């Protein structure tokens, strides 16, 4: 089965790519696996596969770190992401994001139910497992718990059965048969929880599947629209109906080749201590413990030789940057276009810790709008910051046709030189804010509201008559014939 | 004579360092030399020495490009700058800026007058030279003239003789015996021009010396205080009195080993067409011609085999970044400390196109101030943005003790995660602005006023009780013994 549709096949693809290091000597899930993984992410090294984890009992479990992190080379920088999607490993970010958006104007391809799959090879009932006795990693030294859940798929369904949501949200072990985790607005796991709580009859039937089909974990990380079942969107994106098997203890369906499946309920009443956690912006606030949602685990099923994927998240560059940022930016691009805004491309620069999105403007179309910076800034911010796709993003940077938004250097150059602080910006204080950003949840202002800005790095004539500068760079400040002569004579003259 | 005190010796030092490429085949000063230089700066290659310039007549002239640009290696990244100052080529930016600040609390060492020097080897009077017949470079394809002056030293003196200023300011050829250039407030060449214009008696006696002592061109690029004679400050910084020779046609003094000396006057009445020019922020606005100051050239003296230094300025990274930004930041650091602000370090991040300065705060001292973000932001901005040293800088970023301001990645991380847009910022609209920044001179607002901001990336507890986070990075989120094990076993496990 293909790498994009089967996690076990994806691990083999990383091996064949020489993009894996198999560590067959004992590694401690208490910090060591995540430390190795963290160093990998900070240095764009090969993904580590920990085949010998201290505390692995009855096939639970191996760990793959850095499943969606970057490669060292520019030529296949995004190759792990490309391996999630059946794309060539040399795929550009534009090509990855266009693949992730391709299902947005296709009919869903609903999933196919099969009677069994590898995820049923082993099972443990409510008398046979203890989540405190599994080799769950301690990812950061001050974490408030062992974070079993960084790269699995929560599966919850609306009470009426019409929407089944797949998403990533963190969770840690609370006791032998419970997790706690973040369930916050406006996330779809929270929207669905709210539906069950207002019905008031029962806890939310739930499953958490780890090592799901790579194309499914990408959609799990993407803010596709409210009410859209991720299974059908991944089906349309891949052109293949996903095979799912029923859970043993509830009527939800999990990917048939899931490495590890937890079945149980998400409580509509109970909470427990959650966090702190070393998070995507690069911080942990030690002893910052809050109350989180509480999950009850009734059953575990798993593959022989099961592999748990793990994100050791924090400072650049890991899955919280390459997937959270980039996939939000893709949905923002589409959202702007659907609102008749002349946006061609969007990307969350890694240098902004994926708190900015750079929006490339088709300035020919902008000129035909006969508008102004203040007006256009206001319109773009109202569209993006009042939508769920804009949740994690606190600064939008508008740039003209000459900027490649996928090149952080060029975004920073445009931002720094074409946007006058204050005058070329509009602040948004009455929009939902992302509290995980330290200046929000641990800052001077409301944790959940405001602190957003649209920064216009379009120059004045981009709205009227056209770009009125040339860059003072090799590309733009010299004629073609000269540039080519210089390049052709470069090593002859003595340069490197 | 030592490399820091003699430009010819500095060129030999770059050769011996394997940091030079001598191009002995003919190179066109019309764009080709500057294109090669531009590519060098964009790729941190070796400095080009053009020994065979098309149009060189009677020893005028060779060109050295990229005299203060970066080297490829991290280990000697700033080695060219270190060669300006007698520092080891492995010098850090902190060490370079501390050397440039060292004269600020020393008695000046006045210059020594000598009767002759290499700069008198050749001369051309008012009947013998034609500036349009020299191989003056066209640096960018849309420049409004041939910019003879990018890395020479203007020498002007107050009418009362008590202050002699050395500075870099651009100038281009106007006709056979005149230049035009930018003379703008608050620059010292402009302050002195104003003194002569209010006296009203005569044009300003002037000289422009190219290929001056490297330590002297660094001070020329630094905003040392009003009324301070750069010669005495370089003397104190180097511990050696600079040897100067009198001009032939006026009573100014030039460095004895100057490669090329123009003598004449800066007009208190005349102007001429100046620019456009490909400038430090990375832009040219073609046909943007303004009126500039007008210089009359009465005499040229020069060394046998004279070498003209040239900055091919624009996008990263050249002398307009490494010297303008860094030397402003050094003077800002000192200015803050003199105003009892607890600043330890300052640097202008290259990623900001040197329009930001990051200020590292001693947060133990900050806590003893018992102050707030708004108050402290306001105080720092009032100090820096109402002083000449803050002129080119439009954003200040305040960061705590954990940030290395010399590491752009860490500044961007702190800025992006610890400064809430709007709430944690103070805008300054009633301060002098830098019109060369495109969002100023070609923007939506007043070209010369406002558009400045203090961005506070100090977290709330940095003002009260102390940092209350750990980074989610390899360094901070794992214990020492574990980190060292991981590093010691890194190649054994299979990593690069
Ligand atoms: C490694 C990783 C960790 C994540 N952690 C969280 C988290 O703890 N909580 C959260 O709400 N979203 C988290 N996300 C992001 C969500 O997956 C993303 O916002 C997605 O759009 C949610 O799905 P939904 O649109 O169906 O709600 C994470 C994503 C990744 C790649
Ligand atoms: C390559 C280069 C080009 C420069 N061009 C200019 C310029 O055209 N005009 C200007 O006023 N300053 C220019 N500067 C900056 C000044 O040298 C700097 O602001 C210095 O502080 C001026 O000296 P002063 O403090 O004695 O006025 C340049 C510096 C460098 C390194
Ligand atoms: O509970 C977090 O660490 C976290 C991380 C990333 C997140 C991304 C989008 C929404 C919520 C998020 C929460
Ligand atoms: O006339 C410019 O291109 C220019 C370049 C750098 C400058 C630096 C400080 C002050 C003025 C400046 C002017
Ligand atoms: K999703
Ligand atoms: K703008
Ligand atoms: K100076
Ligand atoms: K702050
Ligand atoms: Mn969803
Ligand atoms: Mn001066």
């Amino acid at each position: 089965q293909p790498a994009h549709l089967c996690f076990r096949s994806f691990v083999e693809a990383l091996k064949v790519d020489n993009d894996l290091v198999e560590i067959n000597t004992p590694i401690d899930p208490n910090l060591e696996a995540a430390a190795i993984t963290r160093r990998v992410c900070e240095t764009n090294d090969k993904a580590p596969l920990f085949n010998n984890l201290i505390g692995m009992k009855n096939g639970l479990f191996r760990i793959l770190g850095a499943p969606g992190s970057l490669r060292k080379s520019s030529a296949d920088r995004y190759g792990r992401l490309a391996r999630h999607l059946a794309l060539p490993p040399t795929a550009s970010m534009r090509e990855i994001l266009d693949k992730m958006l391709s299902a947005s104007d296709m009919p869903p391809i609903p999933p196919t139910i099969v009677p069994t799959g590898p995820c049923k090879e082993n099972s443990l009932d409510d008398s046979e497992f203890d989540l405190t006795e599994l080799p769950v990693p301690l990812i950061h030294k001050s974490d408030g718990g062992k974070y079993i859940q960084t790269y699995g798929m929560h599966i919850v369904q609306s009470p009426d059965g019409t929407w089944t949501n797949w998403s990533i949200a963190r969770a840690m072990v609370h006791d032998k048969n419970h997790l706690t985790g973040l369930v916050i607005p406006p996330q779809h796991i929270w929207q669905i929880h709210q539906m069950w709580k207002k019905e008031g009859r029962s806890d939310v039937p739930w499953a958490l599947a780890f090592g799901v089909p790579p194309a499914a974990i990408m959609a799990s990380s993407m803010p596709i629209p409210d009410g859209v079942t991720e299974a059908g969107y991944v089906g349309a994106m891949t052109g293949s109906s996903l095979e799912l098997v029923k859970c043993d203890t509830n009527d939800l369906y999990v990917p048939a080749t899931s490495e590890i499946v937890l079945e149980g309920t998400l409580s509509i009443s109970e909470t427990g201590p959650e966090g702190p956690f070393g998070e995507m912006h690069g911080y942990i606030f030690p002893g910052d413990t809050h109350l989180g949602a509480k999950y009850k685990v009734n059953r575990i099923t798993y593959r022989n030789n099961a592999i748990m994927p793990m994100s050791s998240c924090g400072r650049l560059t890991d899955e919280t940057h390459t997937m959270i940022g980039s996939l939000a930016a893709a949905e923002i691009r589409k959202l702007c276009q659907q609102n008749d805004l002349p946006i061609t491309d969007a990307f969350a620069p890694f240098e902004s810790q994926v708190t900015w999105v750079a929006l490339r403007v088709d300035t020919e179309k902008l000129r035909a709008m006969k508008t102004t910076s203040e007006g256009f800034r206001k319109r773009v911010g109202d569209v993006v910051f009042n939508h769920k796709a804009g949740y994690t993003i606190h600064r939008l940077v508008l740039v003209g046709d000459d900027i490649d938004v996928y090149e952080g250097k060029d975004v920073l150059w445009a931002f720094s030189t074409r946007c006058r602080p204050g005058m070329d910006e509009t602040l948004f204080e009455d929009v939902r804010g992302f509290p995980l950003i330290p200046y929000m949840g641990h800052g001077n202002g409301p944790a959940h509201r405001g602190g957003k800005v649209v920064s216009d790095a379009l120059m004045p004539t981009e709205y009227t008559t056209g770009r009125n500068w040339e860059a003072a760079d090799f590309n733009q400040s010299y004629p073609e014939d000269l540039k080519q002569k210089v390049l052709d004579n470069w090593t002859k003259m003595g340069f490197s």
